[PDB]
């Protein structure tokens, strides 16, 4: 109880009472067995020639009863193996690297079936061999295959050498070629709509194979990076059941752009390339951290448009050729001009609407500068933290 | 083994025992006639009147077995005159220095030609001699004499005082005065062509009499700064063999705009004063330290356009009056809006496309500044890196 024990590390002494060190009797320190072999019986001590700063960490982990942090000048190589040789357990190590940030509990689980399992790591890991890389490698390039596909679409050599090629007035069957942007046919002459058709064919086999050798069947769907999977393969059959299903008049009037809507969810097929890319996750979750302090900035922003939309509306009031109609309409310019991004579509006129208009260009500096910096200290610890 | 060695820093005592110091047996405390000469043997104790947070580092090496560190709160000059009076050695110290960053192993071995040797040092080190500066002054005058002289000939002063002055068809030999930029003769009238001429005198016996000079005759292309070397004095000769050897018809059927990228290409003779200036050459090495890192921005970046260029393009889709035709052209303009140009040939006119527009002026912002001060704070590390 009053019992003091020395305890000199390489020179450095460190008195405790032994009921201190008896509070956790399976360390090297707590059990009289395993620190015998350390007693200096001349001296009345225990020698550990071990590292010196790393102690005062380890004896105030004793002392306050469970608290230890790392000393601000011993690395994190160093006092991790003080930490294995004063066995303060496997326990007192987790609670360590957590509060370090050394937190990787990642344990991919097999599927079990012993070629279910084995057949998983082939579309789950490219690391596993040769032919896993190639995979990744397939589908990678498959999504811009998709991308070239959907962008060329639209071009004018091409949507003007549609079925409309002269662009007189519209049919059932031109909608498609129109505002779904390729023909749909059994013959399929169209080529684009083969090749949209035929990345298809990869991202469910992609897919549904990982459907059904996931060792987690019921938390599929709250795993981010399977959600993309499904919002892709969809307008896809949107794109079928409207030609299969419908033989009837009069559909346009019921929905007609909300296909066009359609034909934009198509767009983010690009958000696939997450699963491949390291560093497009990094933004994934320095977003994920900082789902509130964005939301400073579009805030701050929105305060911003207001103020001055309306301060600019007044000032360029008493005009019959004012370029200014409205409101709304000035919130527009507001954010062409916060964001200095500055067109020249409208910009003021009156001597009263620069000197509004001259603030609202300092300002947006002053509201895009302020949560930025937040953003990107995580980003930049996001990125690192890899090493 | 178990004999302990105390060892006092200044009033400082460490102790250890004689098997860690033993285990190095060239320095000062693992040398027993060494370290002879501090021993005080009316306290039994080493006593060394030097540096004290120094040597916490310096019986750690011994401990850990080779893995010596500095510590944060002692200095470069400090501690690096410490490891010289402990004889940790020349070998411990190279590996010091490279943990450190201070490694420079440059040294410039002559040609040993004695004057090959000396005139080589002449044209690789401004600062041997007076006239050494003098051709790096030169040279350096040399490369801007040559851009003037290039910017000039597409000037409408000159240009259109061509050979088709007023611009009425297209001859073979009128090609090079508005394709090639200036008339080719034996004669010379053309000023600029000789003027073009002159420069690339230098170059040669700039570069070849550095070629026949190099130490390093095989490893001679891999070095950087020769490759700009190279890629100026070409089109130069390319030129001129369009001159020389041909004597025939149809010649621009085969390649003729080809010839017209040669005319481009010359602009890289400006990073020739990459060899001069030591600012040019961090640009240089920072852009050598991020090349994985900058390929964050772009492939931000690339995602961020194609994904707003397409979701501008359907809110701007039913006019008839669209500033959009197509999404490669809205590729244009989304690179205009998310680095935040903005020039105001095409923009928005919906009420969907404006919001969806001002969208991409946020993200503009959020997509270039996440890898940019990955970027800035490895160009202010190579910055002050000279010191």
């Amino acid at each position: 109880c009053c019992e003091r024990v020395v305890i000199n590390i390489s020179g450095l002494r460190f008195e405790t009472q032994l009921k201190t060190l008896a509070q956790f009797p399976e360390t090297l320190l707590g059990d009289p067995k395993k620190r015998m072999r350390y007693f200096d019986p001349l001296r009345n001590e225990y020698f550990f020639d071990r590292n010196r700063p790393s102690f005062d960490a380890i004896l105030y982990y004793y002392q306050s009863g469970g608290r230890l942090r790392r000393p601000v000048n011993v690395p994190l190589d160093i006092f991790s193996e003080e930490i294995r040789f004063y066995e303060l357990g496997e326990e007192a190590m987790e609670m360590f690297r957590e509060d370090e940030g050394y937190i990787k509990e990642e344990e991919r689980p097999l599927p079990e079936n012993e070629f279910q399992r084995q057949v998983w790591l082939l579309f789950e890991y490219p690391e596993s061999s040769g032919p896993a890389r190639i995979i990744a490698i397939v589908s990678v390039m498959v999504i811009l295959i998709s991308i070239v596909s959907f962008c060329l679409e639209t071009l004018p050599i091409f949507r003007d050498e549609n079925e409309d090629m002269h662009g007189g007035g519209v049919t059932f069957h031109t909608y498609s070629q129109s505002t779904i942007g390729y023909q749909q046919s059994t013959s399929f002459t169209d080529p684009f709509f083969i090749v949209e058709t035929l990345c298809i064919i990869w991202f469910s086999f992609e897919f549904l194979v990982r459907f059904f050798a996931c060792p987690s069947k019921a938390g599929f769907f709250t795993n981010i990076m399977n959600i993309i999977d499904i919002v892709a393969i969809i307008p896809y059959y949107v794109t079928i059941f409207l030609t299969e299903s419908n033989k009837s008049v009069l559909q346009f009037q019921n929905v007609r752009r909300v296909v066009q809507i359609f034909r934009i969810m198509r767009i983010l097929r690009i958000f696939k390339l997450s699963r491949h890319s390291k560093g497009l996750q990094i933004l994934g979750q320095t977003l994920k951290a900082s789902m509130r302090e964005l939301g400073l900035l579009i805030f701050f922003l929105f305060i911003g448009v207001i103020l001055f939309s309306s301060a600019v509306y007044f000032a360029e009031a008493d005009e019959r050729d004012s370029q200014f109609p409205s409101i709304p309409d000035a919130f527009w310019w507001a954010v062409v001009s916060m964001t200095t991004v500055g067109y020249g579509d409208m910009v003021p006129t009156t001597i009263g609407g620069k000197i509004v208009g001259s603030l609202c260009a300092i300002a947006g500096v002053l509201t895009i500068a302020l949560p930025v910096p937040v953003i990107v200290s995580n980003f930049n610890y996001f990125y690192h933290r890899e090493t």
